[PDB]
C-alpha cells in the first residue's frame, strides 16, 4: 500500500481537462446532495474545527478540519489563513492541503492540494445558498473583498443566477483594480463601486475580506434592496465579523454549521435563539426557505470539513478516471508489524 | 517551493546510516532538553490532541496532534490506533504520518512517516522519565505487552539504565515468543514471565498493551518492589487503563501532558488534584525526582505533539546531510496570489 498523491500539476490537469464551469457545477451538485443528506439525518455535520492563532506578521490562524465517513475514510483538511501572504510573499492568503485516511486501518491513502479545492467548494456553497435565498432573476452581484475567494464567489454565482454585472470594492486599490482581469472569463462585467453603492444596488452580495478582528463592518448599515441575499464568507479568527449588527438583526440568517458560526461566523453577533434553520435543513426541506427570497437573507458561511471531503471526492473521481497522480510509500509498513525497526 | 517528502525507504536509510543506538540517543537528548525548556517556561505544552473513535473491526481511534513553534513551523501528526491491524492486515497497530508547515505562511514544507518516529520518541520519553524516577542501578525491566512499543521501550531504557534482564508478558503467545528476536539487537536477555512475577521482580516496568476499554489492569496489584518505577505507556480510547487503582493511589504520579492524561492516561482513575509536577518540570529540576527514585513512581505517558516535532527534527537533520527524500509540488501556489485559477 502506498499513498496516492495528486500534485498541483495533477489538480491543474483535472480543471484543464474538465473545465472550470463543469468542475464547479459538479461540486455545486455534490454539495447540494450532501447537504440534503445531512438535513435528512442520513449524515452529520463535521465536528468543530480547531486552530492555532498566529500573530505575525499580521494576525492569522492555522486550522485542522476532520470529517469521518464511518467504515470508509477520514478526511482531514489542514489550512492556513495568513492575510499578509499576497503582499509579503506572493503566496495565497489561504494555503492548505487535504488528506484521506482509511477508516479501517488508519493508513494515509490520498493527499492533494487544498488551495484550489477550498476556493471551489466555498464558491459552490454560496451558490447552493443563493439558489435557495436569492431572487432567481438576480442580475447585480456585489463583492466586498476582491481577493482569491471573490473569484470563485463570482464564478459560482454566475452559474446559478443570471448575473449581468458585479459591483466590487476592496480596501486595497490594486486588488480591486485587478479584479476585472481575474473575472473576465465569466463574462460578467465588473465595475468598481463603493460599499454604500453596492449595498443600495446589489441583488446579491458576497463579503470575503481579510478584515481584522473588530474592524467590521465592511458593508455599511444603510439602505439595501428588500430582496437582498448576502453570503457572509469572511471567517478566520474569533471576533472577526463583516456585517453590521442592525442589518443582521433584520435578516433571515442561515448558517452552514450553527455551532461553528456562533463561534466564528456572523452569528457571533447574534443570540443563538435568533438563528434560522441551517443550510442543510434548507436543502432537505425547502419549506424553511419558502418566501425568504423576497426579504433580506444572510448565509453565514464558515466552511466545514464535509464540504472538503465532497470536493476531494469530485477531484479523485476525475483523477482516478484519468490515472493521474503518483504513488509514494510514505508510511513505514514493517514486514513484521510488531517490529518498528524491520525497515523492510 | 515544493514539499520535502521522506519515504519509507529514506527513513530506513536514516536508521541504517545513523545506527539505532545513536538515533535513539539523539531523540532522548532532544526530548530531555525540549521538556526542560517547557519546565522553565521557555516553551509550552502542545494543545489537547483530538480524536475520532472507530468501532470496527475492533474499537480504535484516529487522532490529530498539532504543535506550534512560533515563527518557525507547525507540526501535525495524524495517527491511527487500530489494534486488529497486525493479525487482520499485517499492518502495525499504530499507523501515522507527520507533517510540517511553515508558521509564517502556512505552507506545507515536509512530510514523513510517523510509524518509526512514534516508536522512537515513545521509548525515548520513557527513558527520560525512568532516568529521573527509577533507581540508577535498576537491572530488571518488566514489559507487559510485547508488540511494537515494547521494542523501543526496551531499547531506550537499555540506553539509560544498566539493564541485565527483561521479564516480558503478552496475552498472545506468538507475540511474546517473537519478542526476544525483535529485541536481540539490544543485548538484554529476555525472559517470558507472567504478570505477578514481573510485578514481584522488576525494578522498572513499561505497560504498553492494546487492552480493551475497561479490561484492565494488565499488571496485578500485588507485591511490588518498594522502588518500582512504572512507565504507563498504553493509551488510546477514553476508558482504557492498565494499572490497578490501588497501586496508582500509592504512587508518585507524573504525567507527560496533564489534561491528556486526565482524559486518556492512568490519571483517568485519579482525582485531578492528586498528580505531581508534570514530566517537563522534573526535567527542569531533577531534585523533585531524585527523592522519588526509592519509592513507587508512575510515569503516565500519553504522547504529545511536541515529542513528534522534536523527533522529526532529528530525522530531517540526518536526511538533509545525506540528501535523502523527494520534492513534490503538492500545494497550488498560483502565479497571481489573488487568482485561485492561475494554475502553474
Ligand atoms: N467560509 C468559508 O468556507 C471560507 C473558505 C475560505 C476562506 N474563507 C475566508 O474568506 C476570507 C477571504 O479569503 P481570501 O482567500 O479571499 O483572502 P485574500 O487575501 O485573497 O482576499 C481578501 C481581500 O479582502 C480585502 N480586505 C481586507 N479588509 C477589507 C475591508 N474592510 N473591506 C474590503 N476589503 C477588505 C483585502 O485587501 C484582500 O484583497 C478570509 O477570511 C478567509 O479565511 C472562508
Ligand atoms: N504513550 C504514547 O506516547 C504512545 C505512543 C504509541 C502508542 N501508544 C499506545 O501503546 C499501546 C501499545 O501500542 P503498540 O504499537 O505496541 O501496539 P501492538 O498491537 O504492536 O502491541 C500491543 C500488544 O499488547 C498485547 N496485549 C493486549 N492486551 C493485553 C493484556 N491484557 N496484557 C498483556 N498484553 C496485552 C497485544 O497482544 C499486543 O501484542 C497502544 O495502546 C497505543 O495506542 C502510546
Ligand atoms: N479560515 C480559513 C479556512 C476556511 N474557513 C475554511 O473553511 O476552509
Ligand atoms: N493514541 C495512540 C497515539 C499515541 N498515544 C501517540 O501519542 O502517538
Ligand atoms: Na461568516
Ligand atoms: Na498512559
Amino acid at each position: 500500500m502506498e499513498t496516492w498523491v495528486l500534485g498541483r500539476r495533477d489538480v491543474a490537469e483535472v480543471v484543464a481537462a474538465v473545465g472550470r464551469d463543469e468542475l464547479m457545477r459538479r461540486i455545486i451538485d455534490r454539495l447540494t446532495g450532501g447537504l440534503a443528506e445531512i438535513g435528512r439525518g442520513e449524515r452529520h455535520l463535521s465536528p468543530l474545527r480547531g486552530g492555532l492563532e498566529r500573530s505575525e506578521p499580521v494576525p492569522g490562524i492555522w486550522e485542522w478540519m476532520p470529517h469521518r465517513e464511518p467504515g470508509d475514510h477520514i478526511t482531514l483538511k489542514t489550512v492556513g489563513y495568513s492575510p499578509a501572504n499576497p503582499a509579503r510573499f506572493g503566496l495565497p492568503t489561504i494555503l492548505g492541503t487535504v488528506a484521506r485516511y482509511d477508516d479501517t486501518t488508519g493508513a494515509l491513502t490520498a493527499l492533494m492540494d487544498g488551495v484550489l479545492l477550498t476556493a471551489l467548494r466555498t464558491g459552490a456553497a454560496s451558490a447552493v445558498a443563493s439558489r435557495l435565498l436569492a431572487r432567481p432573476d438576480s442580475h447585480t452581484l456585489g463583492l466586498i473583498g476582491t481577493g482569491a475567494q471573490a473569484v470563485t464567489q463570482l464564478h459560482a454565482l454566475s452559474l446559478v443566477l443570471p448575473l449581468q454585472r458585479a459591483l466590487v470594492w476592496d480596501t486595497d486599490p490594486a486588488h480591486r483594480e485587478s479584479f476585472a482581469r481575474r473575472a473576465a472569463f465569466t463574462g460578467v462585467s465588473v465595475e468598481i463601486a463603493e460599499p454604500a453603492r453596492i449595498a443600495a444596488e446589489a441583488d446579491v452580495i458576497s463579503t470575503a475580506t481579510s478584515v481584522a478582528v473588530g474592524q467590521g463592518p465592511v458593508l455599511p448599515d444603510t439602505g439595501v434592496r428588500e430582496h437582498l441575499h448576502i453570503n457572509a464568507v469572511g471567517a478566520d479568527l474569533v471576533g472577526k465579523t463583516e456585517l453590521p449588527l442592525g442589518l443582521l438583526e433584520r435578516a433571515f440568517v442561515t448558517a452552514d454549521h450553527p455551532e461553528q458560526a456562533l463561534r466564528e461566523g456572523e452569528c457571533q453577533q447574534l443570540s443563538a435563539d435568533r438563528l434560522g434553520p441551517q443550510l442543510a435543513h434548507l436543502c432537505a426541506d425547502p419549506a424553511a426557505a419558502a418566501g425568504r427570497q423576497d426579504t433580506l437573507s444572510v448565509f453565514d458561511s464558515t466552511g466545514f470539513a464535509f464540504e472538503d471531503a465532497l470536493a476531494m471526492e469530485v477531484f479523485l473521481e476525475a483523477a482516478a478516471e484519468r490515472d493521474l497522480g503518483i504513488r509514494v510509500g510514505i508510511e513505514h509498513h514493517p514486514g513484521d508489524a510488531l517490529d518498528p525497526y524491520a525497515l523492510q
